[PDB]
């Protein structure tokens, strides 16, 4: 049979996990990916990814990340992938310069998060690797930590084959035909059906929704991230050097202490090129700004991690002009869930997305609140 009872179209950070919620309960269930998931073609490989909680673009997103957080334990007590590690996540900027820091500040403070703050040299003082000026103020957030991405994927991917689900891989889908009672999918080898569609295809969400008649602003960026030969006595996870997210002069980095020697991996969060999904440069290297921009950080603030350039990753974002999460029904089809424009913060939050989604097609509502998501807001007008 060519008919399942969910058909999950784009089955990477967001449709893997929904996938397992909805087969973990029994739910007959397609997944269906252009790649291999986890591959590299999407917005989930480097490796590894920050889970934070202490979330200044909006309160909706505190009880999101905290209910994320216990799925993702649970998920680290099903599988034998290693899924999480509590590095902790240290934020700072200038004094009275950034609202990032201070929106994350307000944030613990409303929430009663766990956390310490920092002003100028204690942050040296408590950790060696890193030096700001004097006028810079930091919190650090100890619960909070590092999500092996690649390893969620391959783990939510092999649980829910376990429990039934079937994969398909290398196999695009060109077009949707929905109806209220039956969802169809085309692909070059074939057509599937399905009662209901979770459509969470990341940066081709911006070339394909319209095949549903969705139109939403959604832009896919391009997003290096590079991996650094360091002193691992400072650097290292083992000497308990934190994943970060910064604000400074020329904008936001983020990065991750070395891991087995993988080196630090750092990131510039407030450039990236807009780019098509298909004609993508995945190269790094190929501009001059993938490698220029790290260095110009690590040079400054982490000196001893400005070594040797041991690998690089592209990578891609899918930005909506407010920069929040589109996760809804169709407005015509209650029985299609899509989830978009992540804006290169969601990975974190896949894990209750994906619950989320499996409560959408299943029950059409959710208990989360996902209000500042939705598909009818002036934002995305
Ligand atoms: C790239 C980036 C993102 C990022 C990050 C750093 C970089 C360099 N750092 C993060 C961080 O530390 N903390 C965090 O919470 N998120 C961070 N991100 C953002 C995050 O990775 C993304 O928001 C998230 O991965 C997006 O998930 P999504 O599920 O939306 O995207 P995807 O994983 O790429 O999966 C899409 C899948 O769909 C398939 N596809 C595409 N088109 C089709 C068609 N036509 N048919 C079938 N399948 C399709 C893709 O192949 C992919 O598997
Ligand atoms: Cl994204």
């Amino acid at each position: 049979s060519t008919h399942f009872d969910v058909i999950v179209v784009g089955a990477g950070s967001m449709g893997m996990a929904a996938g397992y919620y909805l087969a973990k309960q029994g739910v007959k269930t397609l997944l269906v990916d252009s790649f291999d998931p986890p591959h590299t073609n999407g917005s989930h490989h480097g490796d590894t990814r920050i889970i934070r909680h202490a979330y200044g673009e909006g309160r909706e997103y505190v009880p999101f990340a905290l209910r994320a957080q216990e799925l993702w334990y649970e998920l680290e007590k099903e599988t034998h992938h290693k899924i999480f590690t509590q590095t902790g996540v240290l934020v700072y900027g200038p004094k009275g310069g950034s609202a990032f820091v201070s929106e994350t500040m307000e944030a613990a403070n409303i929430h009663s998060l766990e956390h310490e703050l920092f002003e100028g040299k204690q942050l040296t003082d408590r950790w060696a690797g890193v030096e700001v000026p004097d006028n810079y103020e930091a919190i650090f957030e100890p619960n909070s930590g590092v999500l092996f991405s690649e390893n969620c994927i391959q783990a939510y991917r092999e649980l829910a084959e376990a429990h039934g689900a079937t994969v398909l891989t290398y196999t695009p889908v060109e077009d949707f035909e929905v109806t209220e009672d039956l969802v169809t999918i085309k692909t070059a080898k074939g057509s599937y059906t399905a009662n209901k569609l979770v459509v969470s295809m990341g940066a081709w969400n911006s070339k394909l929704l319209s095949k549903l008649d969705v139109e939403i602003p959604l832009q896919p960026y391009r997003q290096v991230v590079g991996f650094f030969e360091c002193d691992e006595a400072k650097y290292s996870n083992n000497a308990h050097y934190p994943a970060f997210m910064v604000e400074v002069e020329n904008g936001i980095y983020y990065g991750f202490p070395s891991f087995g020697g993988s080196g630090l991996k750092i990131g510039y969060h407030s450039y990236g090129q807009q780019i098509d999904p298909d004609t993508i440069n995945r190269e790094f290297g190929a501009y001059p700004e993938d490698e220029a921009n790290l260095r110009k950080f690590l040079e400054q603030y982490m000196p001893g991690a400005n070594g040797e350039l041991k690998k690089g990753a592209v990578c891609m974002y899918t930005k909506t002009p407010d920069e929040h999460f589109v996760i809804d029904l169709h407005p015509k089809y209650s029985n299609v869930a899509i989830a978009a424009g992540f804006s290169g913060h969601g990975f974190k939050f896949s894990s209750v997305v994906g619950e989320t989604l499996a409560q959408l097609a299943t029950t059409g509502k959710t208990e989360h609140d996902i209000s500042i998501f939705s598909l009818n807001r002036d934002a995305l007008k």
